[PDB]
């Protein structure tokens, strides 16, 4: 009673697989975020009733969020911290590891619980993202590539889209991507100052 259920990555990655800067993002696409709010917040509308989705994230991620956006609001927050001193995120879940984070949350939203938990997302820093791609649930990643080498100090863990794990990792067709999401989601490239991005989803075997 900790594991049945997977794991799904999302992230926006240049095609150097670089993920940030000085402990923020090199870019600012409004749009991608946009993108990223929905699908970490979207739930069928039968479910929407009493389920909500959880965004698992580092605690640097969640100090480089401004306070006006946090919490992530209609989603369940969870904070990954390793010595568990304090933190503060209004009620907000604190763990100190990735299964640390299961357990709890698989004990405080049970079958008691009049609110249930829908998906589980991982969200935030490269440190998590480590631990994700390591985790034997983890069998979908919400990638927005973007076509620009930005210059980046921090990367994403593992390169799944290189020929190396093409046997492993699969990039999904949009309209299985759009059917996951639940909505329709933009396709091909997008022009967010002076870069080229596109949506795409990725999945593997557990
Ligand atoms: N391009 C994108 O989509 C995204 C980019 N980013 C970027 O990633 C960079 C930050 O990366 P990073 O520093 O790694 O961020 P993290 O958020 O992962 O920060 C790591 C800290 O979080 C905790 N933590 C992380 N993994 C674990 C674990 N497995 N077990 C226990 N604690 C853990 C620890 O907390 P403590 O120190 O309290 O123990 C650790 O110090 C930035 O540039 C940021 O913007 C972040 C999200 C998305
Ligand atoms: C560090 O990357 C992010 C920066 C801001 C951010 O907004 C969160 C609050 C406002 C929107 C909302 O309410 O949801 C979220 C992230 C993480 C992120 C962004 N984009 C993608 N593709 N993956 C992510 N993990």
């Amino acid at each position: 009673m900790n594991q049945q259920k997977s794991l799904t990555l999302i992230v926006a990655l240049t095609t150097s697989y670089g993920i940030g800067r000085s402990n923020s993002l090199p870019w600012k696409l409004k749009k991608e975020i946009s993108y990223f709010k929905r699908v970490t917040s979207f739930v069928p509308t039968f479910d929407s009733f009493e389920s909500m989705n959880v965004v698992l994230m580092g605690r640097k991620t969640w100090e480089s969020i401004p306070l006006q956006f946090r919490p992530l609001k209609g989603r369940i927050n969870v904070v990954i911290t390793r010595n568990e001193s304090l933190d503060l995120g209004n009620g907000i879940h604190s763990a100190k590891s990735l299964d640390h984070a299961l357990e709890l949350l698989y004990r405080t939203y049970g079958s008691e619980s009049s609110v249930q938990i829908n998906r589980i997302f991982v969200i935030g820093g490269a440190q998590l993202y480590k631990a994700a791609m390591d985790h034997p649930k983890l069998d979908r990643i919400m990638a927005t590539i973007i076509y620009k080498d930005i210059h980046c100090d921090v990367f994403f863990p593992l390169k799944f889209r290189d020929k190396e794990w093409s046997s492993v990792w699969k990039k999904e067709k949009h309209s299985d991507l759009e059917s996951w999401v639940g909505t329709k989601v933009p396709h091909g490239k997008i022009n967010e100052d002076g870069f080229d991005y596109e949506f795409e989803m990725w999945t593997r075997d557990l």
